[PDB]
């Protein structure tokens, strides 16, 4: 059966395809080999978009305030050789055909995800309200698990056309996606997951608790409570596309694949040497982070960094998340219109918190002889802790805990407290679970934990659409289309996974990044190859609707 | 006409004639004079507590982590007599009454809030996508500004019955009230702020920016767009008890009334001699710090101070923000059922900043010749200050100014920024608002800003009760009525707006509060004077009702 990958719904365009035609993204003329391009910011977004505008024969300049990468981090434990707490991004849905297209292209080893009643995990333990569950399979859990699973299906069945949205999905038929599509858009907007679920006929007629239980865990694979705030449109987009299940992560840490790219040579770019890649066009390093980007005088765009330094460009593109052109960037105003500031401005973060051990071996795989019962499971609680992920490098490797993930209220439990306590606090917490589990004994190396709301880089872990914000981030995504544009806003582009449909998503960042490479493409008087047409040859026909005033 | 007063709509007890009763509050076995009862917290929510029990005869013996008078705080500027910044609650509806009460008990003075459009501001500009309106009354402004107040009004009588709540409020006729109210809170609980907007007719009608500039600005007086998200109910409460108009500051600032409290002698206490007030039962200061609460092998509850001193008590108030009672405290987890925790932990906390800077004169109340205009108004933007507020002490005073109010997202935007930077972003801003006004000029003293979020004594400036909450707050309001629990759960309490229907406002800290008092004088074997019935004589009775599982 054909997969089902992330395409669309809103802009379902095969960027796939694109990247691996034969032809190429397309060109640009001969007079404007070499021409630097500014990007801001040296995540996937802006790599993405950098490595592709080098091989158009561009020499893209990409600046850097804080770390390569991004919101994939991926950070090495004391005195360890292959062994990462994933920062930010972690578990890749298969669906994302463009991000894949990069972890191939760079030979990247990956693996499925530990996530829970999975193959890729042993066992899963719930704890709420105090009582414990242990299961092996879904069929271990009580009933009550089953049934708001089963209504989570039926309510998406019927409140969205889940299946023969899924079925267009699958065979790629733009026109039927499309159709479906656009009935939800303006009947689901304004209105909030919670919304969608507390109004479902399935859900209506059960207890309070299962919708509570539907929070807190889901249906044992993973809580919604968080994302209850959000558009309906957002979690629609989630499920449709597959996000939420068969995640792999990449063996020794997914900042590989900004690293990566980094330092990848293409067997071909236009215009430069064999051996040329990001790294040797820049000596080495991006640049430092940005200060200020302004029209200049001779009509190009003025960046200025953190020490003073000022250059000009014909094209910017920014990847930042969307506050910073306010809050860490003197971004001139007369750059973007007032409706595009209006969305870059209300755009809405959501916060998130990890906390990593490592351990001397995967011990939670040893049995309770008395019980049966794995020492530790993946771990799903209305305790503090929320999610605990079990990564199992081997039985001669040390094992990797998160002791806890968690998002929105409970990542702002840990915002002001230092990484002793938050490990204290969770192990508590664990040792309420597992009164029986030594894991503190277990664990060696140093404690990692992070906050994304704290980080003046980010402000945040990831956009999150509230309801009515289609309108904005419709605007958002179709920046990169200039040619009704006035012309004192033309230039600059925007790309990243608040520019995106799919916010928490690393696949956003990469499909806005290479609308962005076409929108800046057609800035230098490019266009893609006939045979090979890209996003914004299309976008007028298949892209986003636009609702009214 | 009879006025509006915080009277429920939830438990439209009327703690004001309990106050004021002449006969007191009731009483309490003389053989339990003299005992303690330890106060988490020295807010107005433990003070309250800690005054009134003293009143009745018992030692209340008040804990406080950090500040006195919690999230009701009056920072001096510089070299100053009288002039304060406002970090916490700062103008409070006449219909707080129980608040009030307390205020007027202490003599203090206070003077109409220069909100928008009120006799105590002259102008208001209002500046939204870079375009600027300026208004001496409400008519000046465009005429969409009307309508979405039209709307509004019309979507509260259709969808709330609002005149009849209203009523029900001012005649204090309980059965028609809780009739009405009642019947809103199973189809409201579930469902947003936005969600109640959208759908109603009066803004369905209306195009998508008559929406937005609802949640930017409201009508020119206010914006509601961080309130979205909270479930309606909340909303509700908040106009029909008119929360929204007529408030006062406190001159001085707000902060007098706690460290009045403190500082008060009662005419006539139970069992202490005359001259006694909380201050003199303490010697000058609260205890410290909290670090545990457990009950102890004597049957009474040890509490354990921060340099690990542990007191025993009958009784234990604890007023902190709910979160704590797992993050700061060791709180023995059987204290509470795990209802009780769930409820605690679930509970969502808004973020809030506020910036102020002095100047050396109200030279806003200038007239620019060429306009008509005074030099600078209250403001209200979609720019990152979002409400900018003028403090008036007297053309012959220093004045105020608070640069910026934001909440959630906007608050969010400051959050790991030093004063400095908040201050000059907030000038810049206003340069673009006010290009011709020179603010930096006028400035003199010290720069005051906060974040609530950030501080671990709070994780946030007040609770807002997200969609499907109604149970949690249903189940903390209904705590001090301890006869049907398990003994080992009785003889805690808690109180404070979070514990509130009303969390960002006093009344509900007030309200709770006294709640509690109740509980814990017949927790001691007491009962109220048969002509001043209390709030848990009548709370089986009167009190929120209960949903269904
Ligand atoms: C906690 C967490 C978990 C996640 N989990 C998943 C997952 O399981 N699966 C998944 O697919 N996705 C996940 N994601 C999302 C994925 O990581 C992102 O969508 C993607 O990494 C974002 O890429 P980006 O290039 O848009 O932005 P970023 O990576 O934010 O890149 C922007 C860069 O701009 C830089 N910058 C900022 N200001 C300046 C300045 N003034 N000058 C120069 N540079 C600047 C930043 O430092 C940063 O390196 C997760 C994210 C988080 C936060
Ligand atoms: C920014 C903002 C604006 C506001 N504006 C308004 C307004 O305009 N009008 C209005 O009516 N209301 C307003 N409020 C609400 C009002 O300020 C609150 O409702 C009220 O002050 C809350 O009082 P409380 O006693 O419940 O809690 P708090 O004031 O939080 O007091 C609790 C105390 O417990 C202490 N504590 C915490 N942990 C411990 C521990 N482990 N041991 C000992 N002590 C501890 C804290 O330090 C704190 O002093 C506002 C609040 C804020 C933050
Ligand atoms: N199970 C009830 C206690 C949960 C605890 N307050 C926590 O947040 O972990
Ligand atoms: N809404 C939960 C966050 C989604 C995130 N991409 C994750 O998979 O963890
Ligand atoms: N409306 C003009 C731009 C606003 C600017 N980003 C700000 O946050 O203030
Ligand atoms: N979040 C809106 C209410 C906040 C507060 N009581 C105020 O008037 O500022």
């Amino acid at each position: 059966k054909k997969p089902i990958t992330i395409f669309g719904p809103d802009f379902p365009f095969a960027f796939d395809d694109w990247l691996e035609h034969p032809a190429g993204l397309g060109s640009i003329p001969a007079a404007r080999h070499g021409e630097e391009v500014a990007i801001v910011g040296a995540g996937i977004a802006g790599l993405v978009a950098a490595y592709e505008l080098m091989k158009l024969g561009l020499k893209p300049v990409v600046y850097e305030a804080s770390k390569m990468g991004g919101r994939l981090r991926s950070q090495a434990f004391n005195g360890t050789d292959g062994i990462i707490a994933e920062l930010g991004g972690m578990r890749f849905p298969v669906s994302s055909t463009a991000f894949y297209h990069y972890v191939d292209k760079l030979g990247l080893e990956t693996k499925p995800f530990p996530n829970p009643l999975t193959p890729a995990s042993r066992s899963t333990v719930i704890d709420l309200e105090g009582q414990t569950y242990y299961a092996e399979k879904a069929a271990d859990l009580p009933a009550l698990f089953q049934e708001v699973t089963d209504a989570w299906a039926d309510a998406l069945e019927s409140g969205a056309r889940f299946g023969d949205i899924q079925q267009a999905i699958r065979d790629r038929d733009v026109p039927r996606l499309k159709e479906l599509w656009n009935t939800l858009v303006p009947l689901w907007d304004d209105r909030t997951f919670y919304d969608f679920v507390a109004t479902s006929k399935a859900f209506a007629k059960l207890s309070f608790q299962h919708r509570e239980v539907f929070g807190q865990v889901g249906f044992g694979t993973g809580g919604w409570d968080s994302d209850f705030p959000n558009s309906m449109l957002e979690i629609f987009r989630v499920v449709m596309t597959n996000c939420d299940d068969h995640q792999h992560l990449v063996v020794g840490g997914v900042e590989q694949v900004p690293q990566g790219i980094w330092r990848h040579v293409p067997e071909r770019c236009a215009h430069w040497p064999e051996g040329t890649s990001l790294s040797s066009l820049h000596g080495g390093a991006p640049r430092t982070g940005v200060k200020r980007i302004a029209r200049a005088s001779d009509g190009r765009l003025a960046v200025t960094d953190n020490w003073g330094d000022c250059r000009h460009y014909a094209a910017v593109l920014t990847t930042c998340q969307s506050w910073l052109l306010t809050t860490q960037i003197d971004c001139e105003e007369s750059l973007f219109s007032q409706k595009m500031w209006m969305a870059l401005d209300r755009t809405r973060y959501m916060q998130s918190s990890k906390t990593f051990v490592m351990v001397d071996r995967p011990f939670w795989k040893d049995k309770d002889p008395e019980t049966g019962r794995d020492l530790m499971s993946m771990t799903l609680t209305d305790r503090l802790t929320r999610g605990t992920y079990l990564f199992d490098n081997g039985d001669d490797k040390p094992g990797v805990i998160c002791l806890s993930y968690a998002w929105m209220s409970d990542a702002l439990k840990m915002l002001p407290h230092p990484v002793e306590k938050r490990v204290q606090l969770a192990l508590d917490a664990l040792k309420k679970i597992y009164p029986k589990t030594d894991i503190a004994g277990h664990i060696i190396g140093d404690p990692i934990t992070i906050s994304w709301e704290a980080d003046p880089h980010f402000l945040g872990a990831f956009k999150g659409a509230l309801p009515g914000h289609y309108r904005y981030n419709q605007r958002m995504y179709a920046h990169f289309m200039q040619a009704q544009m006035p012309v004192e806003q033309r230039g600059i582009f925007i790309a990243g996974d608040d520019v995106s449909w799919t916010p928490a998503w690393v696949e956003g960042a990469v499909q806005t990044s290479l609308n962005a490479v076409w929108g800046i493409m057609n800035h230098f008087g490019g266009k893609t190859h006939a045979d090979n047409p890209g996003p914004g040859d299309v976008f007028d026909e298949i892209g986003q609707i636009a609702l009214a005033d």
